[PDB]
């Protein structure tokens, strides 16, 4: 018999109550502008995949970022555009300024509000205790907003968080894997980067939701408070679940498998073995102990659960004692 169905605990039906045009991105008609309104200044280091440039808007001499959409289904292009349009003006969501095509090549490009080219990965192994809490709270604002708007990011990782540390400003970027949540929809599990993949992706449970992003967030938090990059260091997608099992233990993993009647790929049979759930003190040492608190560990524990339904929602996360001083100080300013 099949896997047991699953539903998001929050924001379950938000897209159903919207007009069809909100989430039906395949039918979205794009008015493509002219990339000649923009002059490329330089290529921003975003990996081997990426074609992201600093550019100038001629009209007003404003600095922008241009992302040339490397050849991919028009469907995926429409999806990223519709999601950016839907979330525009949301807290800590990157602003889509324009949608253009090179007149010669006809290659589609996205034009964004300028951000400094400093991703969170360059900074997140050097933060104070307070700044980890502050920036985690800022990421949660973006995730609670996109979840509340019926969208899961599905690629939450340090490289997709742009920070202006001087101005204490943060933007969640690269909405290219983001998808609308629809109750009962089975999604592609080939999303997110290896180290940030939730167990649902690794065991091929397709009826997942916003809670995927909360696992990724847990992986970033663990990396920051323990100064361990990445926290779950798998050699591949199979070994990734072994690395998780060695920390969260195998008892809760098999309970999860049983609960959702998941058919476990037989390759897992010999490699998962038997592991106790490890106490977090195991990862604490002299060079990270100033970042680790009971509050931090209680919060982290409630993000990193096999059972996606069990994980804190973004809003529940924002209400955790870990953030009380950040909440207090925000209200004060
Ligand atoms: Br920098 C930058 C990189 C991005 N990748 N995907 N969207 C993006 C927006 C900005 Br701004």
């Amino acid at each position: 018999s099949g896997p047991v169905p699953s539903r998001a605990r929050v924001y379950t039906d938000v897209n159903t109550h919207r007009p069809r045009e909100y989430w039906d991105y395949e039918s979205h008609v794009v008015e493509w502008g002219n990339q000649d309104d923009y002059q490329l200044v330089r290529k921003l280091g975003r990996g081997k995949y990426s074609e992201v440039f600093e550019a100038i808007n001629i009209t007003n001499n404003e600095k922008v970022v241009v992302k040339i959409l490397k050849p991919v289904k028009k469907k995926k292009i429409k999806r990223e555009i519709k999601i950016l349009e839907n979330l525009r003006g949301g807290p800590n969501i990157i602003t889509l300024a324009d949608i253009v095509k090179d007149p010669v090549s006809r290659t589609p490009a996205l034009v964004f509000e300028h951000v400094n080219n400093t991703d969170f990965k360059q900074l997140y192994q050097t933060l104070t205790d307070y700044d980890i809490r502050f920036y985690m709270y800022e990421i949660l604002k973006a995730l609670d907003y996109c979840h509340s708007m019926g969208i899961m990011h599905r690629d939450v990782k340090p490289h997709n968080v742009m920070i202006d540390h001087e101005h204490r400003k943060l933007r969640l970027i690269d909405w290219g894997l983001a998808e609308f949540y629809h109750p009962g929809q089975e999604y592609n599990v080939r999303v997110a980067s290896r180290y940030f993949k939730g167990p649902e992706l690794l065991v091929d449970y397709q009826m997942y939701d916003y809670s995927l992003d909360m696992w990724s967030l847990g992986c970033m938090l663990a990396s920051m408070i323990f100064r361990k990059e990445p926290f779950f260091h798998g050699h591949d997608n199979y070994d990734q679940l072994v690395r998780i099992a060695k920390v969260l233990g195998t008892e809760d993993l098999y309970d999860y498998i049983d609960k959702y009647n998941i058919e476990l790929d037989p390759r897992f049979n010999d490699i998962l073995g038997r592991h106790s759930r490890k106490r977090w003190e195991r990862f604490v040492h002299s060079e990270n102990q100033h970042l680790v608190s009971p509050e931090a560990l209680d919060f982290l524990d409630k993000l990193l659960r096999y059972d996606h339904q069990s994980r804190l929602t973004a809003r529940e996360a924002m209400e955790h004692p870990y953030f009380y001083t950040v909440v207090k100080d925000q209200a004060r300013m």
